[PDB]
């Protein structure tokens, strides 16, 4: 079956955060409207029997000081003083300011985004669902110690963890807008986690990573030499061309890893109307989404795979595009045709997809080549290192 994480206690911390706002109360309410829910299977956040097991679970990768630290954060903005200098210091050590600051749920929020995405693991890991939705998840940039781009927790990591713990190898796909750079770092010496992220970078653009660093691309070290990998894009490109990109990687991946488990960071920034104004992908399913392409693509192979969100800053059509994900899934996993109306159903939040109220969104739509040759010859690489067999000339003729 098809998981999807939800509540209500999970739905209302998931909407308490500044930067988010109400965004995963769109994303559910549209899906609910479409008469999905009775598809999916409903999957519980994961809650824990003591605050000792609490923090075993979360410091699996973040240092107690820095969850000591998120927890004192929370409470102090429950409380009506300012900060004293010596706490506004300690929360500069952890970056727990500026882009990533306090705010009254700052700690239940973030760790209701562990939560799910734990429980999605455990579904994939127990067999109970094929595919887990978690668009609650994705917060790909959190560090061991350090709060980044309003990821505090990084449940990615934090799922991921699990599912290599429960030989088992888990590759990692990043379709954000960003580099998936706090995912990447803390599997950096990891072969059996795979790490592969598909953004935008340019000079100044945040987080700076998964480009060149004479500049070279580093990808893993260690024992996890090669087993980080990144295609950077240019600002523009659309459905058709990201998709050209990103398809021969993905399948030369999945050949060469056979993963026991795919974990996908969906953010929908990447779409031409998110604010980020960088990329021109859509949501529509006949040109094809590039996000649809991608997740029809990964479902083919057959592996548990877990589905996260992340970015996506135009609220509405962020709605739009993981209602057409969540419904994609349904219907590969399933081979249940869902059928899905291009005007948004009436439900209480029809009034935030005006003026026109439909389901697509209101869009008229040699750098690769290198790209792919460094990253076959990585692939390569990687499989050598490891001792993997598999047919070099089969996975050359994909790209
Ligand atoms: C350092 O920035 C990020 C780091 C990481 C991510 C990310 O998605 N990571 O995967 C995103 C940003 N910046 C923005 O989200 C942003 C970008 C443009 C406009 C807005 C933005 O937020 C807004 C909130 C309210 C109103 C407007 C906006
Ligand atoms: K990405
Ligand atoms: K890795
Ligand atoms: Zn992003």
């Amino acid at each position: 079956s098809v998981g999807i994480v939800y509540g209500d206690q999970y739905r209302q911390l998931c909407c308490s955060s500044p930067k988010f706002g109400d965004r995963y109360a769109l994303v559910m309410d549209l899906i609910n409207a479409y008469k999905l829910i009775p598809e999916l299977s409903r999957v519980p956040p994961l809650q824990w029997d003591s605050p000792s097991r609490m923090y075993e679970a979360v410091t699996a990768f973040h240092s107690t000081e820095y969850v000591d630290a998120l927890k004192k954060l929370q409470m102090l903005h429950c409380e009506e003083k300012e900060l004293t200098a010596d706490d506004e210091l300690l929360m500069d050590s952890f970056s727990l300011n500026y882009d990533c600051p306090g705010f009254p749920s700052v700690f239940d929020y973030s760790l209701a985004a562990v939560q799910g995405s734990l429980a999605a693991a455990s579904a994939l890991i127990c067999r109970h669902c094929e595919v887990v939705i978690n668009w609650g998840g994705g917060w790909h940039h959190a560090k061991r110690s350090e709060a980044s781009g309003f990821c505090y927790l990084n449940d990615i990591v934090l799922a991921i963890h699990r599912l290599v713990s429960s030989q088992t190898r888990v590759l990692y796909v990043d379709l954000d807008l960003h580099h998936g750079d706090g995912v990447e770092e803390a599997f950096w010496y990891s072969p059996r986690v795979v790490t592969f992220s598909v953004h935008h970078a340019s000079p100044g653009f945040f987080p700076g990573t998964g480009t060149w660093n004479l500049p070279i691309f580093l990808n893993g070290a260690g024992r996890g030499r090669f087993s980080a990998f990144n295609l950077p894009l240019e600002e523009g490109i659309n459905d058709l061309d990201w998709s050209n990109a990103i398809g021969p990687i993905l399948d030369s991946l999945n050949i060469v890893i056979q993963p026991s488990y795919v974990v996908v960071q969906c953010g929908a920034d990447c779409l031409a109307t998110d604010p980020h104004r960088i990329f021109r992908l859509t949501n529509f399913y006949p040109s094809l989404s590039g996000y649809l392409y991608a997740i029809k693509k990964i479902l083919s192979w057959k592996v548990p795979t877990l589905i996260l969100g992340g970015g996506g800053y135009n609220f509405p059509d962020t709605a739009r595009l993981w209602t057409r994900v969540t419904a994609l899934t349904i219907e590969e996993v399933k081979g249940k045709k869902m059928t899905i109306s291009p005007e948004i159903p009436e439900h209480s939040y029809f009034s935030r997809y005006g003026p026109d109220f439909e389901l697509d969104i209101d869009y008229f739509p040699d750098s690769i080549q290198k790209h792919h040759r460094r990253i076959l010859e990585q692939l390569r690489n990687y499989a050598d290192l490891n001792k993997l067999i598999y047919d070099y000339d089969q996975v050359y003729q994909l790209y």
